[PDB]
């Protein structure tokens, strides 16, 4: 249900090695933990969560790019990369979370299909 | 010394009337109110903060991007934009955030010139 | 040895049958048609060439942003998004060019493997 | 009526002496040389043209990124930023070309406003 993507935008290369955290919204407003993982070869993590356990709700995707840019010797602007979103039911869903580094930018998207 | 500058990738125009709100991260590991604004009829925001008091620390700017796209009459995928940087550690410089918006994505980066 | 992905950021989805030409400069400076075709339903376009054919030189990547646009009943700035690119045979490589659209801007990014 | 502004995400600073050129489409399908100029200290390129020469047409604004990269010392992947547009066909509109690079990537954007 849940995909992470990071490309690296400097050197034209999936962000191999990246950590993300992903927490859920808790009924008093803080953030629980809720997954995690390090991206692989291909600057994807899967195996996040399962249909039963994604559960509509408020998700934040942290994504530690500084560790990232310090490991290959660039110093960066950001502390992470963070993307908020809702998980909404309507009908089968399928979330990507998607992002493109460089040092002071990213950019992120959502390809959300059936 | 900070400025948000946002622009609408759908209308090809600035983001009018996006709320922003900048927290600082305390001694407890919390984070404080800082600051807080709109963007004007050119998506800019100045004023949030004074030389004096934008001290070193961790910066977080918070673009509230789904009350902007709900204004619109549109369901975006995001909550909110957060840019979160260290300012100021080697000394007092400008911040220009920059973002650019559409409903399931966005772009910022980050200008950053010595006075 | 080239593959194309198209993405929404309007929609959140892959950028589906979407027209997409590659060129190759010719010694006149001129773009000679090289390959082309439609995105899939994941917004991918692969089987454009093969490593025999795909030499060293300048290509061009036209992506029909605006007929994607138009079906979609949304109206959008640009003709069409270009990507120019020198292929450098340094070592065996795979390119990848992403491109992530909306009505009036797009990105685009190279993920060039071994 | 046409700015185009350019910011390096490697630096985090304005893409400074970026060279661009403007082309428009003729009557006989070629990209006829309409401007061209360099980037300033702010990454800001003013005074390519004029409401009276910049009429209804096809452009095609080059932004010679792999020259600026190599001057820099890099080796850049693509050979520019091309950015193709129908310009002024529902009248005269001010155009800002903006421009995000890296080394393997670059974002544009347009902000189109009605004098
Ligand atoms: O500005 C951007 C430009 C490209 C992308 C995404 C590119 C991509 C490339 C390959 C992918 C394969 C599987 C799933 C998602 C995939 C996504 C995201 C951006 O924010
Ligand atoms: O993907 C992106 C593409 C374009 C932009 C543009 C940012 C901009 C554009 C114009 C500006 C004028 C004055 C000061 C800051 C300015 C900043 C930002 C992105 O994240």
């Amino acid at each position: 249900p849940l995909m992470v993507k990071v490309l690296d935008a400097v050197r034209g290369s999936p962000a191999i090695n990246v950590a993300v955290h992903v927490f859920r919204k808790a009924a008093d407003d803080t953030w629980e933990p809720f997954a995690s993982g390090k991206t692989s070869e291909s600057g994807e993590l899967h195996g996040l969560t399962t249909e039963e356990e994604f559960v509509e709700g408020i998700y934040k995707v942290e994504i530690d790019t500084k560790s990232y840019w310090k490991a290959l010797g660039i110093s960066p602007f950001h502390e992470h990369a963070e993307v908020v979103f809702t998980a909404n039911d309507s009908g089968p869903r399928r979330y990507t979370i998607a992002a493109l580094l460089s040092p002071y930018s990213y950019s992120t998207t959502a390809v959300v299909t059936n």
